[PDB]
């Protein structure tokens, strides 16, 4: 670049003091404002799993205790008596869900974007995709980083470095440093208090915030496996909730559950077609003593069509179902009160970051890890073989999550054509006693006998979509280290540039699992 | 963009030559096809080895092996073969090499043959430059390994021919000879060739010797040797005892200076690198360097600035060849007489390369200077990497062992005392500027420098003696940092300057299985 200019970054506020107070081993103790600021994230985690997990909890008293001036050094979490912190924060839930308003937050939000949230790069006008400093907080990882519970210390001006332009003003702020990069293409740059990492602002619609937000994304997935049990506990407990918007809510959050079904309103062509939750009419359902049916023709002409088994569903399932059919025309939308937003709302307050298209990314990441898992490994002679484990476990997850698409247009003469591909080498190995010649036609027919078995399979489905959508590519680079062979030629160009992250990620959480034996 | 690109493609392998060999499966004699023996013959080249007693390394290769045999044996287990035969053919013509190699009948020729190929296949013009092309010899056939765990180990490695090969090559450049499968004139790649492995499915390139692609591959390459060094240790070590036995005196001289390697991590001495080229090596120890005495032998070596370096070997439970073969070479010398006279890195690495195929005095070094540090940060309780600067302090202790491990001693830095001293005044202030502190801003921007302080003085007296910088650069597995900063969370890129994050850019990629399941045991 030539030149550079923004306003720097946005730090956080200053934490407010509420003057309150803890008890340990039955004394009460004032906290002064960093014991109080550390007390309230705490206590904000009261109602999460984090808090009950022993590595978290010694990790947080390591930065907690540390601030009691060498008393308390040997208290564990159990004698801490946090009611009054877990008091203020309820006090302060209610009031945040009371007040339905004074909206003048939305001029100093508004204020904060138009100051920090544009840069100017050699004459044209760029929007910054991280330009708020997070403010300090209890550190986590997707489950098992050896540094959950430890404290994030605040973080201020003095610490970041700024890249600007030389004839760019320098904005207000007590930076660190000033560099005049015309190299890179970064704007801040700070190392994490806490990991030794280095933080980095860069540009919206760049390389490497585009990276970042992608694995974000795959990360939240691999949360989820450690809390989809007290998902689904919550998602039941909806369906029981006296108030209708909620059992309504909860109902289209089973069917993403239960049959990967999206919400509906999402405009991707790749899945604009689909079956979602807000195009399913009373004509598409049928309740039966035994099963919930559902029959859903698309734009396309692609009749979908799966069943649920009622036998071991519990029984608000097939309560909240009738309750919004009841007194429909057969076309009438069933979910008249539903949209992505309050389906995440409802997701993201069991987990936060939750949303539809993180759980269906851990579903269909599941399904083709569960699919790979059970091959034998013996089983794998191949590259081609194990493209062709690779791409059933694909293709599981495209019937799943409802890719159903079209037949390609000549499906039909295109399998004889390789049934007669088939044929044709079948014997033209039979004719040729030189083993050299008889070993590459020997590879040639493999391939297109495994060819012709995926091109049978395949015909009703759109694999791309979840292979660049909802498939952690962890899984595929762990298959590939699992077993030996070429993992990156299941993707095409597009999608190795897409998911260059997985290059450097770690794959040892599939690997684990691949490995178990 | 290239705009022209010439070369000549790639060289293939030669044909295997069949020996009529048969073997025995199940009492029943089979006589072996080409392919089959060709096989066999591999296997037979592994006998006196772990690998073949490597129960996934043994189905892996019967998956292909029985293959050959279409409709017969696709049942038999390795314990129903008999290899001998195949056994005794390679024992037979392994001691015909026992005779003459390093004379004039495989010297000249053998030579000369080799830089004919050079000279045909080596160089290529790019945008009408020459340059040396890296790898242009396609591998022959044979047994698939990796680093020891890998799970296609034992498999086959298909012979690849012309006709699997595309070259890379300019839209009027001259078409070299053999059956290619494709040409292809892609200014936007800078591979001269490519092929599918046929058992990995991994993409094979072709690249110029100026190259990232190569300076990495060949990087990463030594320090993959190393890690597999790990399982063939105490293999090596016999061969080196049997070396000392040897009855060939230039023989025995070498295993003298490989058993340095393995007990000192002693260079071999003939490296010019500037690095190295003022510590101890095999072949600048003098008589006086070394008192022989009844139970032990003492190394005393005095260098450049004065630097005396010391170490010594209980010879006690060692072999009684070492002490054999260290008077043999006192014998008749006097003092300022050099011990190794006849020792150089091509012999020495002949030698090592014979008990281990690629092994080397640098793999060798790099193998025991990243087993000490890997042992090192193993040690360390996970509740004593208490932050950034605590981590980076600890991989720098272990960075120490390994330079006092491989002899990389030097005179203390010139103004060490005062330089000394002056950090035990900044760290005394800091201090007191800690307890004098306010705000809770200011308690910890002190607190932060003040913790670096102490632990960077700690150091400084440490390190005193010893160049870190040379193991880190050269013998230290890179994964091992890496791993470290994965077990603890902390940020291991700290731990090198940004010329070495370029040397190490491979290990982003790499995995660092093999180490992290250590620290996690
Ligand atoms: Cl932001
Ligand atoms: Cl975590
Ligand atoms: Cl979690
Ligand atoms: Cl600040
Ligand atoms: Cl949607
Ligand atoms: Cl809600
Ligand atoms: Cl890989
Ligand atoms: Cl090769
Ligand atoms: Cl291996
Ligand atoms: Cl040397
Ligand atoms: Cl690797
Ligand atoms: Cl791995």
């Amino acid at each position: 670049w030539r030149t550079l200019v923004h306003n720097g970054v946005a730090l956080p506020p200053p934490y407010q003091p509420k003057g309150l107070s803890i008890k340990i081993r039955g004394e009460t103790v004032k906290l002064d404002p960093l014991q109080e600021e550390m007390a309230y994230a705490w206590a904000l985690k009261k109602d999460t799993p984090y808090v009950q997990d022993p590595v978290f909890q010694k990790n947080f008293l390591t930065d907690f205790l540390k601030t009691f001036n060498g008393r308390f050094q040997d208290v564990t979490i159990n004698e801490i008596d946090f009611s009054e912190v877990y008091e203020y924060v309820e006090r302060e839930r209610q009031l945040k869900a009371d007040k339905e308003y004074s909206a003048e937050r939305k001029r100093l939000r508004e204020e904060l974007k138009a100051r920090y949230g544009w840069a100017e790069m050699d004459g044209k006008r760029f929007e910054i995709a991280n330009w708020m400093v997070e403010p300090p907080g209890i550190f986590m990882g997707r489950g098992n980083h050896p540094l959950r519970g430890r404290w994030k210390p605040r973080v201020y001006e003095e610490d970041i470095t700024l890249n600007l332009g030389e004839d760019a003003p320098v904005p207000p702020g007590n930076w660190g440093q000033i560099v005049h990069d015309h190299d890179s293409m970064w704007l801040a740059r700070w190392d994490d208090k806490l990991t030794g990492k280095e933080k980095y602002v860069w540009l919206s619609d760049t390389a490497d915030i585009k990276q970042k937000r992608d694995k974000s994304k795959y990360d939240k997935a691999e949360m989820l496996e450690n809390h989809i049990d007290r998902v689904r506990e919550k998602i039941f407990k909806g369906l029981r909730s006296k108030e209708p918007k909620m059992r309504e809510i909860a109902l289209a959050c089973y069917l993403i559950d239960r049959l990967a079904m999206r919400v509906g309103d999402e405009k991707d062509p790749d899945e604009a077609d689909t079956v979602g939750a807000t195009t399913l009419r009373v004509e598409h359902v049928k309740l039966l003593e035994d099963r919930i049916e559902f029959d859903f023709l698309g734009k396309d002409s692609v009749r979908w069509q799966k069943s649920i088994d009622l036998r071991n569903e519990p029984p608000e399932v097939r309560q909240v179902f009738e309750e919004l059919l009841e007194g429909k025309k057969e076309g009438d939308q069933i979910f008249q009160n539903i949209n992505s937003r309050h389906v995440n709302r409802f997701l993201g307050k069991i987990v936060k970051g939750l949303t539809a298209k993180v759980f269906r990314t851990y579903i269909a990441t599941k399904i083709v890890k569960d699919f790979l898992a059970a091959i034998p490994r013996e089983k794998v002679t191949s590259q081609e073989k194990f493209i062709y484990y690779a791409k059933l476990a694909n293709l599981k997850a495209a019937e799943a999550l409802n890719h159903k698409r079209a037949p390609p247009k000549n499906w039909e003469q295109s399998i004889q054509k390789k049934e007669e591909r088939v044929k044709k080498l079948m014997q033209q190995l039979r004719e040729a006693e030189s083993e050299k010649k008889k070993a590459r036609i020997a590879e040639r027919l493999e391939k297109a006998e495994l060819n012709l078995d995926l091109a049978v399979k395949v015909r009703d489905y759109n694999l791309a979509t979840s292979l660049r959508n909802y498939i952690d590519p962890r899984v595929y680079k762990a298959w590939g280290r699992y077993t030996g062979y070429e993992w990156r030629k299941i993707y095409t160009a597009s999608l190795l540039r897409k998911f260059k992250w997985v290059e450097k990620a770690s794959v040892k959480h599939v690997l684990q699992y691949f490995a178990e034996k």
